[PDB]
Order: structure tokens, then sequence, then C-alpha cells
């Protein structure tokens, strides 16, 4: 089997990206956030503290036939921004771009921190990295990808999100029509259950590549990207006017400015983000000082290949015995 299905920016500055997802028996369609960075499918539902829904649309378990409570089974998570949600589990059916698992655990929010209030777009969250960070206790349950993948004709989903315009997740195939050039495959760490992988180093603009190794995730579930803070001084430093503001949370730069690109490897291979992409925009309305897209992660304790960075590539994720990671140009 396979799936395919379009993820689209939730908003002008592709904040994050959303994915329909068809829930139960009838259909419920709601629209998640497919997170490489998590491991939990949860949902705004008939069970969320209704002071706490704004907008979002609800799973309600009792209107599918093929709902199943998974008696005594909890979940509660955090997440690297702060946010977090908890609630019980209803087992379901779940189907993504035509491809269908029965049995998936759905975990349904009573309750959910402010920002996912506020947003009013997403009506939960699809977590694609190892089931070995699921949250559901006593009893971890498996990510959709994991239900899905025997199923699969190959171990395999794929992201190519857009640059303020939607992409595609595909699931169980790889689409050669995508991408250009060839896919280059680089080593999986699953010991923190994330796709943890190794670039092989940086450059800025048309600078010189510097050779180094940079640790970290594959997060489709984070927005920018966060590297170490020489590499981010190094980058900030090439933008006249460019500072890291303490008050507003990170590097900040004129509007006026042409962003530089930024390069990352991936082995001997070179991804190429434009930079464009690199541009968040004023940091409250009608500023004229722009919020940077490359952060620093010192204090996050790890490094995060987000949706900056992410959407410049076509990006395998193989979840064969060995996982891998692979990208493309495109």
């Amino acid at each position: 089997s396979t799936g395919s299905a379009t993820t689209t920016p939730i908003d002008s500055l592709d904040d994050a990206y959303i994915t329909p997802v068809q829930i139960g028996t009838p259909a419920q369609t709601l629209n998640l956030d497919f997170d490489t960075g998590s491991s939990d499918l949860w949902v705004f539902s008939s069970e969320t503290t209704a002071s706490e829904v704004d907008g979002q649309t609800i799973y309600t378990p009792s209107k599918s036939t093929t709902a199943k409570l998974l008696s005594g089974a909890t979940w509660s998570i955090s997440y690297g921004d702060g946010s977090s949600s908890s609630g019980d589990v209803y087992t379901d059916t779940v189907s993504v771009g035509g491809l269908t698992v029965t049995g998936q655990a759905v975990e349904s929010a009573k309750k959910v921190s402010s920002s996912f209030t506020e947003d009013s777009t997403i009506d939960g969250l699809l977590g694609l990295a190892f089931s070995t960070l699921n949250t559901v206790s006593p009893t971890q349950q498996k990510t959709f990808f994991d239900n899905a993948k025997a199923s699969l004709d190959s171990p395999v989903f794929t992201a190519d999100l857009g640059y303020h315009a939607p992409g595609t997740y595909n699931f169980g195939f790889i689409d050669t029509t995508a991408y250009t050039g060839s896919i280059t495959y680089t080593a999986v760490s699953t010991k923190q259950g994330f796709w943890e992988w190794t670039s092989t180093g940086y450059a800025v603009g048309s600078g010189t590549f510097k050779s180094t190794s940079i640790d970290g995730i594959a997060d489709t579930g984070t927005t920018l990207l966060y590297l170490p803070a020489t590499v981010v001084s190094a980058y900030w430093a090439q933008v006249s006017g460019a500072k890291s503001s303490s008050s507003v949370g990170g590097y900040v730069f004129p509007c006026s400015a042409t962003l530089p690109s930024f390069t990352f490897g991936v082995g001997s291979a070179r991804i190429v983000i434009p930079g464009d992409y690199i541009d968040f925009g004023p940091i409250s309305t009608g500023s004229s000082s722009c919020f940077g897209g490359i952060q620093s992660s010192a204090g996050i304790g790890i490094n995060i290949f987000g949706d900056v960075a992410l959407k410049a590539a076509f990006v395998v994720f193989n979840g064969a015995t060995t996982p891998t990671l692979g990208f493309a140009s495109k």
C-alpha cells in the first residue's frame, strides 16, 4: 500500500504545515501537524476543556462506529517550545492520503496549553518520530507510520515541504519526479527516539564550505533551523545590522536586508537554503525589525533541522531495519 497527502502552510510565514487526516467511521477529517520530532497522534476532541477550544475541528469518538476506549490509558506531552497537552486514548481507523491503519491509537485531548488553543488551524499532531517516544501509559502505543509499515510497498515516508506553498507527505514510495539529481542517504541514530543524523558542515552565502560535524534532528514540527552558536553567529555576521536580541528571543535583522543563503552538508552533497527562506518577517506588526529563521540551539540541548532546512529538500525518512535519512535538492 501507499498514501499521498498534500500538506499546506498554516499562514504566510510557513509557521507550520497541516495535512488532512481521516479518523473514524464515518470519517471525521481533522487537519494535523505532522511532526517527525514526536510520536503521539493527538487531537482536539469532544473531551477537550471547552474554554481551551477556539475554532479547531474536534474528533467526537461517540460518533465513530469504529472507536473504542483504550481502557486505562492516558497521555501527557510537553514540547520543546513549552507547549503541552494531555488526555485519554481511543483506538480507531485512521487514513492519510488513501493509506489506512486500523486500531491506531488516537489520543484525545482533555487539556491543551494556550499556544494550541490560540492556533485555530491545527486540530492536533501526528507524530512520526520513533515509537519509543510515545507518551501513552501504561501501555506505550505505536505511531501511524510504525503501524502502517509492514503493509507499505517500501518502509519509508517522504516530506516535501513547500516554501510559501503546499507540499506533500508520501507513505510507502519515493516519487522520483519530486526531486532533482540524486538522493544522498546518511546514517540515523535512534538512541534518543529522533531522526538524528550528522551534517557534514555548512556555508554562508557564496562563502567557502566549512567541514564540521553537526549532530541534529530532522524535525518537521519545528519551524526554524537551530544550530550551534558558532555557526549561527557566522551566518548573521554577513547581514548588516543583524543582532541577537534577548528581549525578542533571538537574532533579528533589518527588514530592508537581503539575506544570504545557507548551505548544509549531507555526506558529500549540499542542500542550499535560499536567503528568503530565512526571513520570518516583522517581529511585531509594522516593525522594521525582522525575525531570523536560523537561531542558536544553545540551551535547547540539541540541534534541530526544522522546516527552514527541510523545505529546501526532498527528504526520505527510511524506516527499514536500520533507519536512514535521504536528502535531495528539488
